[PDB]
């Protein structure tokens, strides 16, 4: 699925990411706009083996199961694929954990390179939350 601009802000307000470890939801909307576009189906792959999967590219080679990334681990103890689904629960669940992992939101690199610092309360105007 696609999501609309507020209608994932909603979602992801709604499952407790908005101010999640002090990061307010503008940060988490403009992450997932670069790294998969608001598509829980995206998938990348990366040089070393692993793939980033779903609306917040979350990685293979340590958080979900891929049955193809060797010698990795799973902290989410969940398939990657579930991370692919129209309902984000699985996705945010694990975020969740990422965020909390001692970097902060700097573990996505686009969230780094493209939100960090910026005017992030941009993308949810207009919304109604
Ligand atoms: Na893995």
């Amino acid at each position: 699925k696609v999501f609309g601009r507020c209608e994932l802000a909603a979602a992801m307000k709604r499952h407790g990411l908005d101010n999640y470890r002090g990061y307010s939801l503008g940060n988490w909307v403009c992450a997932a706009k670069f790294e998969s576009n608001f598509n829980t189906q995206a998938t990348n792959r990366n040089t070393d083996g692993s793939t980033d999967y779903g609306i917040l590219q979350i990685n293979s080679r340590w958080w979900c199961n891929d049955g193809r990334t060797p010698g990795s681990r799973n902290l989410c103890n969940i398939p990657c694929s579930a991370l692919l689904s129209s309902d984000i629960t699985a996705s945010v669940n694990c975020a969740k954990k990422i965020v909390s992992d001692g970097n902060g939101m700097n573990a996505w690199v686009a969230w780094r390179n493209r939100c960090k610092g910026t005017d992030v309360q941009a993308w949810i105007r207009g919304c109604r939350l």
